[PDB]
């Protein structure tokens, strides 16, 4: 599913993430919009062989588990495939164990380069909320 910016904003914050760990729900509709356009099927690989998936490209690396990234871990203890539904509440409670982590959306390099700091209320403007 493609989602529209209004549609996820209402999306994510009926599913808890509004203000989740400080972070208001534009940052968390800014992180989406750079991670995967809004599309829950993102995927993509990285070089050192993991696969980021979903809404909020979260990584094989640590989070989820796909069969195929050698040495990883699962910590939110679901498949990789769980993260692309068109329902986001796989992504989302991943999402709260992974912005729980110590560094905050840091996690997500495309928040920390794109978002972060930037008028992220602007992702949210016009919504009915
Ligand atoms: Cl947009
Ligand atoms: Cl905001
Ligand atoms: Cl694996
Ligand atoms: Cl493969
Ligand atoms: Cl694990
Ligand atoms: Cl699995
Ligand atoms: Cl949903
Ligand atoms: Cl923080
Ligand atoms: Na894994």
């Amino acid at each position: 599913k493609v989602f529209g910016r209004c549609e996820l904003a209402a999306a994510m914050k009926r599913h808890g993430l509004d203000n989740y760990r400080g972070y208001s729900l534009g940052n968390w509709v800014c992180a989406a919009k750079f991670e995967s356009n809004f599309n829950t099927q993102a995927t993509n690989r990285n070089t050192d062989g993991s696969t980021d998936y979903g809404i909020l490209q979260i990584n094989s690396r640590w989070w989820c588990n796909d069969g195929r990234t050698p040495g990883s871990r699962n910590l939110c203890n679901i498949p990789c495939s769980a993260l692309l539904s068109s329902d986001i509440t796989a992504s989302v409670n991943c999402a709260k164990k992974i912005v729980s982590d110590g560094n905050g959306m840091n996690a997500w390099v495309a928040w920390r380069n794109r978002c972060k700091g930037t008028d992220v209320q602007a992702w949210i403007r016009g919504c009915r909320l």
